[PDB]
């Protein structure tokens, strides 16, 4: 569970929003992209692993599941690939929910920011600040007490 | 303690990385951009803070510090600007060590990766994962602390 992110892919602008969610918190890290490819997923996967424990990743869709780079980037940073089945079928509409709450915070700095990209990080901050607890604290409190 | 990072800009392949340490851990965070502009260091801050709760940036020059752009991101974000001013003086060497070390761990993953940006992600991953505890850990488990 303290090891579980979720990929989701969403779309503003004629641009790409690439989230991962750390599922057990509802934490997320984001950027704009112009288009998803396996290329731009490894490499966001390079850096959510280098900054957080992420055991296993539901991947978003099956043309990143099957990508080589992907399953290379997954290799090499000890990342499990699995699928984004929701079997439980409560983890769409999260998603769902989450992707139009993300779009609604982002319209509401999108003025403050000339470019997207921007936006999106504010948003982030945002959404992880936003408290009774944030994201931000309960994603460090699950992992900190995984570590002991 | 647990809210202080550190601003430090190294250069590589006739490009810049720029990194923030959390100095209490070791813990870091790094990108690659083509020169250190205020505009740069603002949306670094920006991605930063919504990833982790940053209170206070010792700013890694006079520049930075004075750039309009980077004052901006740190009021938006609810950043104290502090100068890097080591006056206690074994803190320039503990950065130029990290640099040092850095570009080892760069050197060593350059090969697996045709582009520098992601050779310096491998190597964020490689230093933070590395332990008795590693930074990653150290981290989560001081702000852990902090919240309670
Ligand atoms: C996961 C690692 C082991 C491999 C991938 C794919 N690269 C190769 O197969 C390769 C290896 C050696 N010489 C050339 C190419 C690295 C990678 C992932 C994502 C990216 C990248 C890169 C990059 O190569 O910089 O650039 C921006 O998005
Ligand atoms: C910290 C916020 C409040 C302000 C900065 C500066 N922008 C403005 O003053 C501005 C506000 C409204 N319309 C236009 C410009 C935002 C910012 C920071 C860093 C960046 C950026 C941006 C961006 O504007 O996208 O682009 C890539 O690097
Ligand atoms: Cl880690
Ligand atoms: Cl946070």
């Amino acid at each position: 569970s303290p090891g579980i992110w979720q990929l989701d892919c969403t779309h503003l602008e004629g641009k790409v929003i690439l989230v991962a969610v750390h599922v057990a918190s509802g934490y997320i890290e984001a950027e704009v992209i112009p288009a998803e490819t396996g290329q731009e997923t490894a490499y966001f996967l390079l850096k959510l692993a280098g900054r957080w424990p992420v055991k296993t990743v539901h991947t978003d869709n099956g043309s990143n599941f099957t990508s080589t780079t992907v399953k290379a980037a997954c290799w090499w940073a000890g990342i499990k690939q699995e699928d984004g089945i929701p079997y439980n079928p409560q983890s769409q509409g999260v998603i769902e929910s989450m992707n139009k709450e993300l779009k609604k915070i982002i319209g509401q700095v999108r003025d403050q920011a000339e470019h997207l990209k921007t936006a999106v990080q504010m948003a982030v901050f945002i959404h992880n600040h936003k408290r009774g607890y944030s994201a931000g604290e309960r994603i460090v409190d699950i992992i900190a007490t995984d570590i002991q």
